[PDB]
RNA sequence: AUUUCUACUAUUGUAGAUUGGAGCAACACCUGAAGAAGGCU
RNA sequence: AGCCUUCUUCAGGUGUUGCUUUAGAAAG
């Protein structure tokens, strides 16, 4: 059950020292330097205003771009620092050589390197930078003037560009400008020869040199931090712990980019559309057979998309991709750009039939577009004359459905409901009421009385009665409005309920998903080309005598000195502060070293240390034919000798990695051995004065903080702190990835400094890798290949649980069967392998004890019940003060009404499904607050009492679906939100202040934590039975019937009506977003693949990433029940689930039967 | 009180859970608009 | 001319669901 897969694990750590009086002081030996560096980090940490700022920035970067384009080639003026010149040697790909000056004027570099001037490489790099930022300035100019035109003309508000592509275009443009302007603001590009008096003819350079580009840099950084801030966290730095990974150059995704364009068949699509006019591409897409192309799996997904719905290629990827594929094919870039632009051009059949009528055809338009036009304009035709091609729309709908549409009951019912809505709209037109309303009343009555119901609707007659009563006599407006809203819901959900059309929409789900994934991956890997500086800091972890750990990060652009050597030169062996840094190698680095070696005459490759003088290096065979030369034995032997006896293997001391290539007879074996053994945590020491000189020199001393490692009695209770102190043992199996990103979160106003949101919080997010050292392991990139192919993943699951069932064949296993519902969020039953109901779980309780000494107060746990079939809903694993882990019921201990009231008693309940119920009620109120706003303000009309206010809510909000109807309504929070909405609608009716109230609250965190309690329970039981256990779950993927949505009264279809309907998600929407089925599934399965003992990771379910990896697996056969085994988890069919006397409830029986259905076929199968 | 989430306590914190970043698709509603159709005055 | 409804489209927001990509040293 050992883990054979590589795993990543982000361990986030705070970097802001809390200074509360009730927080233990930590990092005291370097406290002054921590507080100094906090002020350093505080000083550089900060849709119509955004675009005004973008237009201001675009004007400054156009001015800067046009000024820089006339300076960069005047090489007698530019001078570079030595660190900048070396980074230019790496970036412009030449040899630095020997420069014996701190300031290198480009009037030097007249020497030759590989057939060119040395300064010409710098000038050509800057010229390429100018060209790329000019192209991105053109793209950003197009988007910016488009969005500005949409802004300052309220008529044209529908022409806004995509904001994600707008933001990402500015991020690429900001990177490209920043590569030039950051050395200008830092002085790494300076102009020393400006002292001579030539202002009569060279004054334009004088305005360039003394201009403050710090202002432009900070304004661009302001926009970047505005764009990059997601969730309140702004990226601060990207620190490396391995200094060879510093000064990193962007990854080349050439093979990955070319594979997506191959998958898109984009080259062949531009082949059949290049040279066409913009109207001829339109006629090509018009004359395409929509239905045969849409279902043709071998077509382009781009073509298969534009024959169902007009879906244009996104702006950023389309301009990166047009320039990408225009180059090697010799195409004109404008022609391929025109082809890419005309793909997915929106066309309206209604607007086109309005303009002209002859030559019109619904086959010219995509399936959804023409279907919508035909269905809507034919529904209007059954009660009035409509100017549209009536028989053509009939023919189109009959071709789609195979039957005579406008004779079907469903389409007729849609036409009646649309006509009813139209006549109610005319009769409601209060400003322009008709002179003769009687004939509209007659029309409504006639349409309601001649209507025929296609199926059963329970409440339709009530809606009809209320609407007819309102129009005829005027009884009620509330019931009439509710009835009209429900009829609108029915009519909206009726569109296409006649299977031939839901199939096409379900196919478009995957087709548009592949379209979006491929273009998003292409955009992410084309944006990678301009990620010039990934690493900004080089850092070490500094440990002192109290085992506190710091982060001494130093900017790589901070000054003209070498900032990799600055930290490392100050390391000693007998100092007081132990420093750590990662010494590691990967197959990624190896393949970067082998392929990029150069054997040209004038070239001095930077990788000549890595490569020895054997026979195995042949550049053409490595470059053009790598995947065939990697299997040749001469290259394997050459790579082994390059890793053993090269210059780089003795300079970097690669013999300390403990490599052994006596078993590696292949290149994949070499890469695996490198990825397995190559990790050492290089421990050195540094002094107090060295840290003082570095922090005073501008470096940042971020203190690594969490609750456990900065407490008084520093015992590791968290798994992140346990992993943190497992990393610094130097063990190979649990590594520290050298790269990690520091971010910051600005304080929220209205929050005190005693809380983390009223504090500027810096977070270090370390990545820790689990690399199995016992033999062959599967790396992360091999894993994503298996996750992306369902046949490979099916075979992997089959071989994994073949391995598992051999282990637990002749063992005395138990079976852990879990039911899921709403009455109990999960209930668990443990069975013996013969089916005997086990379970002697002691259920404890907490009571807080106030000791005489105040800091010695603690929780004492006492046993309260003995339960056998557990209700996991109110349980959480608790560790007592004696170290024993017990099961504690949260509901047994009351909680206090107001937090931080030590002298008051506890009088409130602590059920978790009550929390879910309250959040669902809040989300239902916020939904009706958006859609039915005045109805929501009517709830507090005359300052109601709580009972009559609850009665008022019961006419607006649906119940939860569990417990009594409106059991635990959050009235004191609901009335506060409605009063806040009344206040916001008063004093100006601002929309953002409304959106802070009316928008739905996220439900994922509450139910994630509530499920995490239960996952801890299941982990405790699984480890209790010595991991020789089986787990059984339902297959809750099929919805046998319909449901009503929690938000509206909307009907949620079954799986029969729509094959993509999942029972868990249908029930989630039934509860207004508070379903805990898939959360329990995903959290249990993500727990079971990483179950961690003292120092070893034990894996009990196969490797998976998505939900289509654990669903859509091979089910076992030749048994009683249909079960899908996923490691130790069996997803049995839920059909007929709901010491035999241990069953007391209706769902204890369900959990016992879920366990028993797995017991039976584990008996039969093995 | 939190790396963060959840539940707490007021114990210089507690217990469980914790892989983070960028997006993509479908849906729901809101907001800003456009097009067409029918219709009202 | 004003105005209402209806369908579709566009942009954003917030949710719900899934789904990918990325996360160690890239010179002909």
């Amino acid at each position: 059950f050992t883990n054979q897969y590589q795993l990543s694990k982000t361990l986030r750590f705070g970097a802001t020292l809390k200074e509360d009086e009730k927080k233990c002081k930590s990092h005291e030996e370097l406290k002054g330097f921590v507080d100094i560096s906090y002020e350093n980090m505080k000083s550089s940490a900060t849709e119509n205003e955004l675009v005004k700022k973008c237009e201001r920035c675009y004007s400054e970067i156009v001015k800067f771009h046009n000024a820089w384009e006339k300076i960069y080639y005047r090489t007698d003026q530019i001078a570079v620092y030595k660190d900048f010149y070396r980074q230019l040697s790496r970036k412009a790909r030449f040899d630095a050589g020997k420069q014996n000056s701190q300031l290198i004027t480009l009037a030097s570099l007249c020497g030759m390197y590989q057939g060119a001037k040395l300064s010409r490489y710098i000038t050509n790099y800057w010229k390429d930078n100018i060209t790329r930022q000019k192209s991105f300035l053109k793209d950003f100019s197009q988007q910016l003037h488009q969005y500005t035109r949409a802004l300052e003309k309220s008529d044209k508000a529908h022409t806004k560009p995509n904001l994600i592509n707008f933001n990402k275009t500015f991020m690429v443009l900001a990177n490209l400008v920043n590569e030039i302007v950051i050395p200008l603001s830092n002085g790494a590009i300076s102009f020393p020869n400006i002292s001579k008096l030539e202002d009569g003819e060279e004054s334009h350079l004088i305005e360039f040199a003394l201009n403050d580009y710090s202002q432009l840099s900070e304004l661009i950084g302001e926009l970047k931090d505005a764009i990059a801030t997601n969730g309140g966290y702004t990226p601060f730095a990207k620190v490396t712990l391995n200094h060879y990974t510093a000064e990193q150059k962007p990854h080349v995704f050439k093979n990955d980019i070319d594979a997506k364009i191959r998958e898109l068949k984009l080259i062949g699509l531009v082949e059949t559309l290049k040279g066409k006019s913009s109207e001829q591409i339109e006629e090509y897409f018009s004359n395409l057979d929509k239905f045969s192309t849409y279902n043709d799996r071998n077509q382009s997904v781009i073509v298969r998309t534009q024959c169902f719905k007009y879906k244009p290629i996104p702006f950023l990827v389309k301009h990166q991709l047009a320039k990408y594929i225009s180059e090697p094919n010799g195409w004109d870039e404008d022609a391929v750009a025109k082809v890419l632009d005309a793909v997915g051009a929106i066309r309206s059949p209604a607007h086109d039939y309005a303009n002209n009528q002859e030559g019109f055809d619904l086959n010219h338009y995509p399936i959804k577009v023409a279907f919508d036009y035909a269905w809507e304009q034919l529904a209007n035709s059954l009660y009035t004359t409509v100017t549209f091609p009536q028989e053509m729309c009939e023919k189109y709908l009959n071709s789609i459905y195979g039957c005579e549409v406008s004779k079907e009951p469903v389409f007729k019912f849609y036409a009646d409901l649309l006509y009813i809505r139209k006549n109610l709209a005319v009769l409601e037109h209060k400003n322009n009421l008709p002179s003769n309303q009687e004939e509209f009343i007659c029309k409504i009555n006639n349409t309601f009385e001649n209507i025929v119901l296609p199926y059963k609707i329970s409440q339709f007659e009530t809606y009809k009665k209320d609407i007819l009563a309102w129009i005829n006599d005027g009884h009620d407006h509330k019931k009439y409005t509710d009835a009209k809203q429900q009829l609108g819901f029915i009519r909206g959900g009726l569109k296409g309920r006649i299977n031939p059309y839901t199939k096409l929409t379900n196919e478009f789900k995957q087709i548009s998903s592949t379209y979006g994934k491929t273009f998003a991956e292409l955009r992410d890997k084309f944006k990678e080309k301009n990620e010039i500086t990934k690493i900004t800091h080089f850092g070490i972890i500094i440990e002192d005598k109290n085992r506190d750990r710091y982060l001494l990060a130093s900017e790589l652009k901070h000054e003209q000195i070498n900032h990799v050597s600055t930290i490392l030169n100050k390391l000693d062996k007998s100092s007081e502060f132990i420093t750590y840094q990662v010494k590691s190698l990967t197959s990624k680095t190896l393949i970067k070293l082998i392929k990029n070696h150069t054997t040209k005459k004038g070239a001095i490759s930077p990788y000549a240390d890595f490569h020895t003088s054997k026979t195995g290096f042949n550049k053409n065979e490595i470059e053009k034919n790598w995947d065939n030369y990697k299997r040749e034995q001469v290259l394997v032997e050459y790579v082994k000798d390059c890793l053993t006896d090269s210059t780089m293997a003795k300079n970097q001391n690669w013999a300390e990695f403990g490599w052994n290539f006596e078993k590696c007879n292949s290149y994949e074996d070499i890469e695996h051995e490198i990825d397995q053994k190559s990790y050492l945590l290089q421990s050195d020491t540094i002094s107090k004065q060295s840290i003082a000189s570095l922090v005073e020199g501008g470096c940042l001393l971020l203190p690594i903080i969490n609750q456990d490692i900065t407490s008084k009695e520093r015992k590791d209770k968290n798994q992140f702190s346990k992993d943190w102190n497992h990393i610094f043992e130097g063990s190979k199996e649990f590594r520290l990835h050298p790269e990690f990103a520091v971010s910051y979160r600005t304080p929220i106003e209205g929050y005190p400094v005693q809380k983390r949101y009223g504090r500027l919080q810096f977070v270090c997010a370390f990545n820790a890798h689990i690399v199995p050292q016992n033999g062959e392991f599967i790396n992360l990139k091999k894993q994503i290949e298996n996750f992306n192919d369902e046949d490979v993943q099916k075979r992997n699951v089959t071989e994994f649980n073949k391995k598992v069932n051999h282990a637990l064949s002749d063992k005395e296993y138990v079976v852990i069967g879990i039911d899921r519902g709403l009455k109990q969020l999960a209930t668990l039953c443990v069975l013996d392998k013969r089916g005997k109901i086990l379970g002697d779980f002691e259920i404890y309780k907490k009571e807080f004890v106030r000791a005489e000494k105040r800091s010695e107060s603690h929780w004492e746990h006492t046993q309260a019940e003995t339960r056998h079939i557990l209700d996991l809903s109110n349980l959480r694993v608790e560790t007592t003060i004696e170290g024993k882990k017990v099961l504690v019921d949260q509901s047994l201990t009351l909680v206090k009404k107001n937090r931080d009231t030590p002298d008051e008693e506890a009088t409130e309940e602590n059920k978790q499904k009550i929390k879910l119920k309250q959040l669902s009620y809040i989300r239902k109120l916020q939904h009706k607050m958006q859609t039915n706003e005045q109805d929501v303000l009517d709830l507090i009309n005359n300052e109601p009492s709580d009972e009559e206010f609850k009665k008022r809510i019961e006419g607006l909000i649906s119940s939860f679906g569990e417990g009594q109807k409106y059991a635990d309504l959050p009235i004191n929070t609901m009335r506060e939100m409605i009063s806040d909405l009344q206040g916001v609608i008063a004093r100006g009716n601002n929309q953002t202040e409304k959106n802070k109230i009316i928008e739905l609250d996220a439900a994922d965190n509450l139910k994630q934590g509530i499920v995490a309690n239960m996952i801890g329970i299941v982990n405790y039981i699984f480890a209790k039975y010595s991991y020789k256990a089986y787990i059984s779950l339902e297959d809750l993927s099929r919805a046998y019937g319909g449901a009503k949505s929690g938000y509206d009264g909307r009907y949620l279809p079954s799986t029969s009506q729509d094959e993509d309907v999942d029972f868990k998600e249908q029930q989630n929407q039934m509860l207004a977003g508070l379903g805990t089925y898939q959360f329990f599934e995903m959290q249990l399965l993500k727990k079971l693949q990483k179950i961690q003992s003292d120092n070893t990771v034990l894996r009990f379910v196969p490797a998976f990433r998505s939900a289509d990896n654990y669903r859509n697996i091979l089910r076992l056969e030749e048994t009683k029940y249909k079960s899908k085994p996923f490691g130790v988890v069996h997803f049995i069919d839920p059909k007929f689930t709901s010491n035999i006397h241990y069953i007391h409830n209706g769902d204890d029986n369900g959990a016992y039967h879920i366990a028993l259905k797995s017991v039976e076929n584990l008996i039969q199968m093995k």
